[PDB]
DNA sequence: AGCGCTACCACACCCC
DNA sequence: GGGTGTGGTAGCG
């Protein structure tokens, strides 16, 4: 109830074919529309013209969004809005300052990370998976090894992203102590000891840069790594790039009549 | 007309 | 000197 109260105060304080394309200034007004929609619609965040994080919000289906998005001539700097309390996938934001840590073997650190989380998923939930179920994206530059991992688990999902964070803090506590998970620590922008895993992305209504999208500032967009081992099922009725787009979406959990929802309280 | 939060610091408090 | 909650903005994500 504590969350539903903060929104109520912010509110008072503030022919053609079957298409759906609604832009909203307030994230709250967007989700309100989704409820009164009657169509499998979702919420996207577009970075406004301002160089800061000022964002506007779009509401449309995945298919209709990919239609006006695939060319990459329009709708640049888009983000997925991960709805609070909604079932989602296991994902990661991986990033360290390249020059600050030279000896870091990026492609080797991710494999060690995945094999750990995989083992963790088995010991704690009986879930079995391998890197073959891990969509691997890249947005790196000459100064930042940036990677996004989206797990594609078979009939499995988390209660929400808040529980994903709890899962990681639990299994990454041995590394957090280091103010064998030695390969996680990395020197930050100013010599400080941060964690190769960004644990600040597991919040309510988190934005997450979409596939083939770059921040309003730079121009490097997310793309599938070369060592990626997740390959969707080829379907003649939709393009392959659309498959990766659907997979990459954190909050687009495969409909399954045997879905195991995973929880984890802190 | 973004949104969410925590890391950080100040203070106040308590205890033999 | 240690140890434990409480505000409250400032800045990351
Ligand atoms: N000002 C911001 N406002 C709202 N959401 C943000 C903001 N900054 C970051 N986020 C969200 C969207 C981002 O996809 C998510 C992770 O932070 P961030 O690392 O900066 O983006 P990114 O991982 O997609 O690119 P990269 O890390 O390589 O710079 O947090
Ligand atoms: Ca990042």
């Amino acid at each position: 109830m504590n969350r539903k109260w903060e929104a109520k105060l912010k509110q008072i304080e503030e022919e053609e074919p079957p298409s759906i394309w609604r832009l909203f200034h307030r994230q709250a007004q967007a989700f309100n529309f989704v409820k009164s929609c009657k169509e499998d619609v979702h919420v996207f965040a577009l970075e406004c013209k301002v160089g800061d994080g000022q964002r506007i919000y779009l509401v449309t289906t995945y298919a209709e969004f990919w239609f006006y998005y695939k060319s990459r001539k329009n709708l640049l700097h888009c983000y997925e809005v991960i709805p609070e309390n909604a079932v989602c996938k296991l994902y990661f934001d991986l990033e360290f300052n390249k020059p600050a840590n030279p000896g870091a073997d990026g492609k080797k650190m991710v494999a060690l990370l995945i094999e750990y989380v995989c083992k963790a998923l088995q010991e704690l939930y009986g879930v079995n998976c391998s890197a073959e179920d891990v969509l691997n994206l890249d947005s790196s530059t000459d100064e930042k090894f940036s990677r996004h991992l989206i797990f594609q688990l078979h009939d499995v999902a988390f209660k929400d992203n808040i529980h994903v964070g709890n899962f990681l803090r639990k299994i990454l506590q041995p590394a957090l102590d280091l103010l064998d998970l030695s390969f996680l620590v990395v020197k930050n922008n100013m010599g400080e000891k941060h964690l190769f895993v960004d644990l600040g992305v597991y919040t309510r209504n988190r934005n997450f840069r979409l596939y083939k999208s770059s921040k309003i500032g730079k121009r490097v967009a997310l793309e599938v790594t070369e060592d990626n081992k997740f390959f969707p099922i080829q379907s003649k009725d939709v393009s392959d790039e659309y498959q990766y787009f659907l997979s990459s979406l954190v909050s687009n959990v495969r409909f399954s009549d045997t879905l195991r929802i995973l929880t984890c309280e802190p």
